[PDB]
């Protein structure tokens, strides 16, 4: 992480109201975007704010956080995918203001159903089937609208491994528009 | 985490009276946050503070510094939910000052009995087993306290991990408000 | 750790006369809490000192140098337990100025005899054992003292881990109240 | 890294809009990178950007995170291959803008397909081949377009490890030029 | 270690003369002890030297480097032995200026013969066989010198660990007082 | 690295133009020379750069990056060998600017033919034979030209390795100079 | 290492002109050591320089590029041995300024011939024999000329590990002084 006269080269964007999220979601990954996100909220309500995303995924209730957290401040928060927006990161990258959720051209996304273990005893063992198949539910149902495809539709193509190209992803309605030009992002 | 210029970003966050609690809770974190909390009561003991919530838990002593200076300090300490607030964490979640505890949405919350070890003689194993289930019948009175039950039901209903919704945190007691928009905090 | 504006958070406490005792007790550790309390009673060794104490304890001669520095300063140093004050921990803070050890409502004190070890030839085992018996008969003495209780109630109280709560522990003689409000202090 | 009193050497080439691609491509040099791009693009549209390049190579996904933000900002990033751009390395340097892809005399380029992996049931070994193989093409495709050789010519070129010296990569059509003199860059 | 408004804790009580040792004694902490000792000799070669030991001693090389420096500089160098100081700690501690070597009431001292280790030919064992022996001896002189106790004595009572309170210390001449209060030392 | 108010030492030579290579050549070495190197052309490309090399050697592409660096830029590059300069440290040695190489009376060189590996299908192993053989060659036609050397000369005594005194590399033609007093360079 | 005020304690040395050697003789320390000595060089060529020693010693070549740069710098380098200098350790106590080579009355110093590896096939075996060969006489020629022995003595002196005292080092024309006082010493 160069550094820019003094910001890191991360902090120097987040100064734009610009958010990378660069790498797997785990608990410290969620903190510090969320963090991130109430500060610039308190910065400015009203001044919209960029978040980039380019990871694998990973925990779901790090996600959920940073997605609540986005839902939660009045300024919209517009996401681009940028490499790759798989499982969790698919679900932010859907998560963006209406309208607002851009992609490049050579961008991938890719959504599936939630991966989890349990191990114990058959009651320790259901107690985790129980609730990660409950999990999967809200997840499905805040992605069919998001989307705007039926819950049917999201349940089935989960199942396994979906990966999609930036124009498959604006067809399925994970994305708004595909950025090309420097000027086809609304910001100018 | 970037900086804020020369700030952390959690230093930053802490100059608004927010602290954030968003790791497995050990006796590094719980010094930590102790002295965050020691520190802001200085700074202003009439102004409330925030402590948001997104751990697995850990500890029970190094949860208890931190339920105890809560309660010790004048500030009155609210309490936000983010991604999931497990065990400990749940349990200082309902910690928070009554009518100021939250949660997203999408916040999880989960809670459950002590877990432990012993090893050695059956004297010893005795004197660990009596800490232990002492330890559990503490923290069982102080969370039926908290959110209202009946000790009988917190004992039984933390037999095995229980898993709740945000609605189903609120309608156990365990917080009280879910937010949704920017402005349904008290605060804002 | 967060920053305050340069600081540390417990650099920041330090500024105040807070020295934060939350890890297990080694020499590390020791020559840290030391040096502070040195430092402390240069800069106004009038002032009095607020050392609070989560921890597990640890090495015996490293309590000992923080045990010693605290009587040899001009500063009356006044102990808090947070969360746990175990062994070596409960002797430090048995070792707070007479009328200001305290403990929070919900702190635990824990204390028992001295644990070690020894290898190799007989006359080498001697030799450790014949040191960590005496070892314990002066802690024992010491505490007794502190504590008003007989030295033979020391003795057999720590033949075995002894957990108490912040109310036996105020019976014991360990500490002198139990706080639970922020101007209930010596401070106020 | 020395320091430039206070700059980072990297830091001080990019000040003067100098980007150094100089280890393997995965999320973190990723990051850094379009970073680096975005802020660059920030602070001038209309100035020039010197991409160095010498890496193994990397991430397919990581890769077309940077190539992308390459082409989305307005500025032209110019291309230096030194040492090796293999792989993802020598993608990226033939994603320069026309006419501004350089090497030096002695520098190295290695073309080749895509690597991966797949474990489990033949459903799910199908969908990671299908998914390989079409990352494949869509790579292939692109590097068809920057070089003008048809795109069955970059099938067969890539089936195995292919290196070309700074000649050949200018033969090829990777490069449009082999520097040798400082003033010989169309920059100055 | 916290800092001070740009100190370390360590480098603040330097400003004051007060060098700590502890660690156990290898080259690192040899050349950071003799570095202070020249440093503080630098800059007022009249006024007096601190030495607070608490280390299980180490290398016997490293240990002699900074008992010659404390010898070899004009500034008197008083020791204070708080903990525990053992093998070459030891040994520093009764280097320390006559009539100000100290010690506080719970403080430790230990003293032994040299420990040390030969591998290959019988040659190469002979070797360091009297090199050890040669270095036991050398320090036994100065152990007897420094503390007046006849050179068979040391011989006798160094042959296993040999642990000794403050009052033992000073009755064996290791020390020359006991502080108790922040007045008892020379300096108050 | 020690500071100099404040750089660290290696930043306040390269403020004097002096660039030090004390390390095997990886990518990693190789990007911070070459970025030195550039900033260095940057600040004035009418001044020589002075670098000192002390190097096992290392990657060949990473030393041709440095090599290619060295001629690229308008500055000349005066080398000065300081205890080894082996395999590519030898060969960056050897490309410092004519007349202006220098090594100290008891520096040490070493050439020989690169090392690499190969493995899996035959094909694969040739891909990777004919392209060491084909840098072998490409090196070795470079030596010959700065040394002086015939091609045929350079094959043979690079078959095995081959070390060379100070004198030795003068009259091989790999240095120019063997410098003994502070004015015997060319700067003073 | 603690700080000075803005300076680290070796830092704040170095700006005396005084460079601590405190560990074993690698890469990177011998181009730390050099850069040191550059430096102070060009600070002032006039102005002597003081080398204190206690190491172990270490790799050959990265011995002589400290040996060389202590020459070949105008600057008369004084060397002072305190606690051990052995193998490359005590070569460069013995290539100080002739009657400016010191040692501490308890420091230690040794010699013993070269020591490395060799591995692979006779011809290979063979090359690195002859080195380590040609390497021990070039050294014992150095050494020789610098303690007055020859070379026949200093071969045979070392073919074992020789430890000598201050005494015996003087004597024996490695030293020139053994420091008691700080007065004793031309500088003070």
């Amino acid at each position: 992480i160069p550094t820019v006269i003094a910001y890191d080269i991360y902090s120097r964007l987040l100064k734009d109201r610009i958010i990378m999220l660069g790498s797997a979601i785990d608990d410290n990954v969620a903190n510090s975007i969320v963090s991130q996100l109430l500060f610039l909220a308190a910065e400015d309500p009203e001044k919209e704010i960029s978040l980039y995303i380019n990871s694998p995924g990973g925990s779901i209730t790090a996600g959920m956080a940073i997605y609540d957290t986005m839902q939660f401040i009045k300024p919209k928060v517009s996401t681009i995918c940028i490499g790759m927006a798989a499982s969790m990161g698919a679900f932010l990258l859907a998560a963006g203001e209406k309208g607002k959720r851009y992609a490049l051209p050579n961008s991938e996304v890719m959504i599936h159903q939630p991966l989890g273990g349990a191990q114990g005893q058959a009651t320790e063992i259901e107690i985790a089937a129980k609730r990660i198949l409950l999990l999967r539910d809200k997840l499905n149902k805040v992605l069919a609208e998001r989307t705007g495809q039926p819950l049917e539709v999201i349940e089935r193509d989960t199942d396994r491994d979906n990966f999609k190209s930036a124009e498959e992803a604006l067809e399925y309605g994970l994305i708004d528009k595909i950025l090309t030009h420097l000027e086809h992002h609304h910001h100018h």
